């Protein structure tokens, strides 16, 4: 309702895509929502997610990526149970790998696209997921969010 704020906490977890190479499934994090309704059916939703994959000990050449984002946009309430949210902002992916004595490393910022929704189960918490798809250059990183907190 008007003039309510909900904050959740989740897990975020990425699949990463260039055309030539496997699909990487395994950078994972979190993500932090802040929503705050300016009237009954509408408001504003932001967004912060990381997800990152480094060094793992393990059983020539290593990597390490990380990417983070900030998106933001409006949300709007169906009813007291569901509502639905796009988000649009920024993306920035790091990779570098390392062998032995040398590296390389890229980095890279464009937009960032969401789409999501929170659930009330109980007026006063929030169940909330959502996508976010950024593309940087050739390097795709697509975002899934699952995440949990409370409505005030």
């Amino acid at each position: 309702m008007e003039g309510e704020s909900s904050i959740s906490i989740g897990y975020a977890q990425s699949r990463v895509k260039e055309d030539g190479y496997k699909l990487d499934k395994n950078p994972r994090g979190f993500n932090l929502k802040y929503r705050y309704e300016f009237n009954n059916d509408w408001g504003v939703i932001g967004s912060f997610a990381q997800t990152r994959r480094g060094f793992e000990e393990s059983v020539l050449i290593d990597g390490d990526f990380k990417y983070y984002s900030v998106t933001a946009g409006p949300v709007f309430r169906i009813n007291e149970y569901v509502s639905l949210y796009g988000l649009l902002g920024a993306g920035h992916g790091k990779a570098k790998f390392s062998s032995f004595g040398q590296s390389e490393s890229r980095s890279k910022t464009s937009l960032a696209y969401g789409a999501g929704l929170q659930f009330n189960p109980h007026p006063n918490f929030v169940i909330d997921a959502s996508y976010e798809y950024s593309k940087l250059d050739d390097v795709k990183v697509g975002t899934w969010m699952l995440g949990a907190g409370y409505r005030f």
